[PDB]
């Protein structure tokens, strides 16, 4: 089952459920019916998941899904894995006309990003990077995507905050 | 752990719930009562795992053991985690005395291999370093094991079924 | 590990179950409440865990912590992997504030330790290689650490024996 | 690092000095004068060749570069080993203004691979994500790739006669 | 590197050929002699390289051995990888007899460090982690090493300049 | 080209041109007409080299192929490495009829194995698994080997200066 929390000081620091580790070219997914570890898929291009990509708990990402949140880390964490992460940014874009955005966070607990706080403190080329892998990984699946821009942390906390009281 | 379901439509395309990914020489099964990862033993030969092995939820074979399956994967998984696989065949093998098959079950999620629906679709060099994997991963630990062969899906499946019906 | 037996033969045959893969920088940890993985840190050095790190269930170790076990493994297993370990030696130090006492053990079902049963047949430099790792991971991170050295394999057997029934 | 052949009987079987192994993000060029390794870029999306990527010795293309080869390989291998690969057919890409034509080719001494003497044996999907990854892996940099198609094994091969007659 | 251009620009792009890959706890070393990869020793301590290891061809160092640089790569390269870096730093210590200097360096094509020039645009905390590396690495070996702090590209710039003259 | 040596003080300390790295399915081969690695056959079955397999410079193992010497390592090295290696035993096998022995060393620079010198230094499962590899990793190759057993430091010694004198 699930029942864990958002996370500590709320939009400030968030719980990060891992369901994919960096560097994966398969795609889980946390399975609500039975909390184990799924492979939704395998991306259909050598692309490799460019960061944890994970949900935050207990969160209502309009209908349904969790608000997914992505976490910069040097070294992959296991699926499965809770993080405390500082969000710093909003991914946004438009999949079959909808928002759907994510929360670009980073590792607390890694004096690395100890001075991360909002997009305007990750490499450009990264964010480019990020931006790139959804734009494609899922155009030999038949799907293309509209990719707006991005937004700093306040955006990141105000639709936390928001996805949280919606649940 | 096995509150699960052996899958979606049963005969076409069971879950494979991993214990052991493929790569691996740590042999891990899945305990009994914890349903936790368990450290079965270290394989005492330089083999490592070819395929991703694990069980079908809900299901008894002969020996008195979950149904054992075999899902290939490029992209080893994590031990637990759950896969949707396509039976394509069925090794046949005895291991002191028990009658120990398995399922050669392939990803529904993979296009890679989309057309992979029977045991005459894999390449023989695959089935073969399959079935040498097993003839002798345990010969330093004592067991000697036979190998008897193939069959193809309908073959995977009907035991599959039985499987189930054991489970009960 | 919300119950589970310490190990099956106790003294000897106990049950180790890991949090740390060796060769980890990742510092995980397990939680109570949940019962799930958790990053705990990362190490600010980089510096990868040199054996799989555990802890023995149903224990309780002075400071209200669990009995941590490190196992020596050849190929590192997975968070959360139970392993029939057997303790060979104790490893003395102090976070600097409470003896924090580890558990240097051996796997069983690994022929490759067959005649590993104290820090003797433990090859030295090994057994330093050790030492040094906590005697210096956390130093970064502004904190020192007392390492005294090693004891024998009943000596760890016998601090054993005591947090296990110590509850 | 040239004074090597295009390979053992040139048409059917050349060699493939790798450059860059499978699953690597780092991409690697052989150097001019020197030889030795070179990393020519790290990609700019998170891409992984998905492929060992290199050239067949005393061969020059179009563009004028070396005529590139792609070894499907299970494992990958390190970079500059020399395998003896069968090619089974030839990708057709242009790369900004040149004809950046590639080999597909297996290895020889995998038995894995024993049936597959023509891109009609290559799984479908396997393609489709080989002309993904070049259509794409660039478009950050700001150069726009277009895939034009595939050909067989006669054609691969024909293109390598080519080659070998413009080193000279 | 029995001859090769020490780099195309100089004070900036320069020529690093790697030892050590990131991640690597074995100390390679390049013989003169035969130019083949050899290995030199095994980190006594459960510690890998923060970075690809290497050195600048045509150069001399004070010492007599050429000049170390140490790239920051993201995905580790293979010893012998020669790659365009460019020096944002330079790091003092003591081997203990005659200073030792590394030149830490970031690798052009890779975005990633777009805007990496000076010491100030590396992350403090991952400064440090080296800095713990060297003054700490070789200690278990009965040896020590005195870790001054670091100095700005500039600063670096100079000291290879010398070097990459001093023949 | 190649003209390196067989190594210092000869039976006591040889040198190890590496072909293949501990963990490889992929068997490597040094080639004599480049110089280059390349290819031999990728292993039928799901044998990982155990070791790191290569050659000792200049040597002559009766008819041409130099003589073959495996040598422990904690971590794999990258083919075509250098590694002073201490012979500790003697692997004995008979393939076509002939004796195909291989010399069994151990790193010089890995305190680890500072005090192995002699087979019996070896826990035995090693060497059965070292031995059960070489037994059946080319059967699917239709070839079959008969395996003798082992023999100690100084047959090992005595075979090196031989196949050395030999070349």
């Amino acid at each position: 089952f699930h029942d864990l929390e958002p996370g500590p000081n709320v939009p400030e620091v968030v719980y990060a459920l891992i369901e994919i580790p960096k560097g994966s070219r398969n795609k889980y997914e946390l399975d609500k019916e039975t909390g184990l570890l799924k492979l939704d898929r395998v991306l259909y291009t050598p692309f490799h998941y460019p960061v944890d990509y994970g949900i935050i708990p207990r969160t209502w990402y309009e209908d349904g899904d969790p608000f997914d949140i992505m976490v910069i880390m040097r070294e992959p964490t296991y699926p499965l894995t809770i993080i405390e992460a500082r969000p710093i940014g909003l991914f946004k874009m438009i999949d079959s006309g909808d928002k759907d955005y994510k929360v670009l966070a980073v590792p607390v607990e890694d004096p690395y990003f100890k001075d991360w706080k909002d997009i305007s403190d990750v490499p450009k080329a990264f964010l480019d990077e990020i931006a790139h892998f959804f734009k494609r990984y899922k155009e030999l699946e038949g799907k293309e995507i509209i990719v707006e821009g991005w937004e700093g942390a306040e955006a990141a906390k105000r639709e936390i905050l928001r996805a949280i009281e919606m649940y």
